[PDB]
């Protein structure tokens, strides 16, 4: 003679664009209830790339297409007539690397610091590594350890270039969520 | 461009009695596709205290209130013009002890091989111990270890019974699920 939200869960790997379903109903059949949905303790409401379906023993939540911004805590309260209840589930929304500076080829003179962009987004926030083809075929590539610094947002830094440091670099970006981001640039340098 | 079903799950500790749920919808929103229930691999169709909705983008299975027969692998296909695909969950439906045959108390005679029946139903299979008062107030209960036998049926056999037999004696049936069924008796041994 109780009340008692039965859990919901959302799926593991939800990313950008994907859908979003929840189903709130009850563990004993009442058949003397009302639903209501809520993120974050603040009440979601039927419109908006997020709709809300109510039926008599069920209702369900619908987020589709999910962003970025639809992660949070969700929760569904049951009233039947005397008493509520409540089940709340975390949603987190993921996504694979996307291009914000994309590196380019370069050309400076010999003995200047340059940095070579390579700056994405994506949750979780990417990894970001570097590597030289060290043979100018390009098809062999190489981790980077004296003048190359990797600065933590993904830029590389080659200070006092010479011409030993030209070559082809390629900034690899994943996060473990969908395809890794990769681009390949030529550095040239030149005596003024 | 592909058709994943979205996984579904049944809730943990399902008991016979209650209701269970399970939605049926894309990874993707595709608006092109229909549903197909199946119980281990044989088609579910709506009637029989299990009924099947169907709707634009998902579907939801309903089964209230559930039985122990209602235990296996539950499948839905989803089929958009051209692919189809499925996603099984697997629902086990438990339940708390039930009696089956109650313990009696009994009035036997010295030297006599008597049994003590306490067998119970319940998923999981309940387990079953016995415990003497060996007091008659009858507060205090001990574990029982030479001429005391439990079967593994959960049946007491007290073997050359005498005086010292006598006292109160309780089963006790668990299987971690709900309450457990606990009874005592009296046993009395007389001479002829
Ligand atoms: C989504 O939910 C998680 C945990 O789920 C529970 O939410 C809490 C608040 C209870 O309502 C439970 O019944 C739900 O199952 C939240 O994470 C918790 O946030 C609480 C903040 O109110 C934390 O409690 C605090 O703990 C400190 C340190 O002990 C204490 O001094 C405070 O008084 C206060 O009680 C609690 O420890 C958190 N637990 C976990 C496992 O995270 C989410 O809120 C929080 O998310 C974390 C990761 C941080 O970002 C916090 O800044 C944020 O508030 C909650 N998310 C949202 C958006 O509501
Ligand atoms: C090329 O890079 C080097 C070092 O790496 C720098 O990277 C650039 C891109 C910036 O992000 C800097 O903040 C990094 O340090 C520069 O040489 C460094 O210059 C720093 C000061 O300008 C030195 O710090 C000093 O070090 C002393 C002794 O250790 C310390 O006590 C002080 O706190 C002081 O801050 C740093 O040590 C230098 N690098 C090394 C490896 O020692 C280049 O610029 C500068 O070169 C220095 C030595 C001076 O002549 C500056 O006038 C000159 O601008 C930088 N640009 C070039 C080479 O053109
Ligand atoms: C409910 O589902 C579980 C596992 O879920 C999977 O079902 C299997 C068959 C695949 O379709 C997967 O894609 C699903 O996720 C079943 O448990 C499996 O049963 C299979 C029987 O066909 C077993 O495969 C066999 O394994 C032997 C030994 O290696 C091999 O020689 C055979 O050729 C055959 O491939 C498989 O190993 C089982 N795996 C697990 C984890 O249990 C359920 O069926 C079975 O349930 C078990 C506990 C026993 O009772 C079996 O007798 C029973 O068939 C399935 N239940 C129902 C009712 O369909
Ligand atoms: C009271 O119980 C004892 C022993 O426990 C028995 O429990 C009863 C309820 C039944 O489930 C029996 O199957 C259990 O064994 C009985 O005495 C046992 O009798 C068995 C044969 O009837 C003996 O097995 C034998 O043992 C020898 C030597 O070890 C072996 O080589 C053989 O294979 C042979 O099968 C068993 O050993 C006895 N118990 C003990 C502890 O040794 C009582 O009944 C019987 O007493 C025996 C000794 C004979 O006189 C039978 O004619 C008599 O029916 C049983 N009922 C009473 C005491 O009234």
């Amino acid at each position: 003679g109780e009340l008692n939200v039965s859990p919901f869960v959302f799926r593991e790997n939800v990313m950008v664009g994907e859908k979003v379903t929840a189903t709130c109903t009850t563990v004993t059949e009442d058949a003397q209830i009302s639903f209501k949905w809520f993120k974050n303790g603040k009440q979601i409401n039927d419109n908006e790339h997020i709709k809300v379906l109510y039926y008599t023993d069920f209702s369900l939540l619908s987020i589709n297409p999910v962003k970025a911004d639809d992660s949070g805590n969700y929760t569904c309260v049951i009233t039947a007539k005397e008493k509520s209840s409540k089940f709340t589930a975390t949603l987190t929304v993921k996504a694979s690397p996307e291009w914000l500076i994309q590196p380019e080829n370069v050309e400076s003179v010999m003995g200047s610091n340059i940095s070579l962009q390579c700056s994405v987004t994506g949750i979780p926030t990417p990894t970001i590594n570097w590597k030289k083809s060290e043979t100018s075929s390009g098809t062999d590539f190489k981790s980077l350890s004296s003048n190359a610094i990797i600065l933590p947002g993904g830029t590389l830094n080659l200070l006092r270039i010479i011409k030993s440091d030209e070559g082809l670099y390629e900034c690899q970006a994943s996060n473990g969520i969908g395809n890794d981001l990769r681009k390949t640039v030529t550095i040239s340098v030149f005596i003024p």
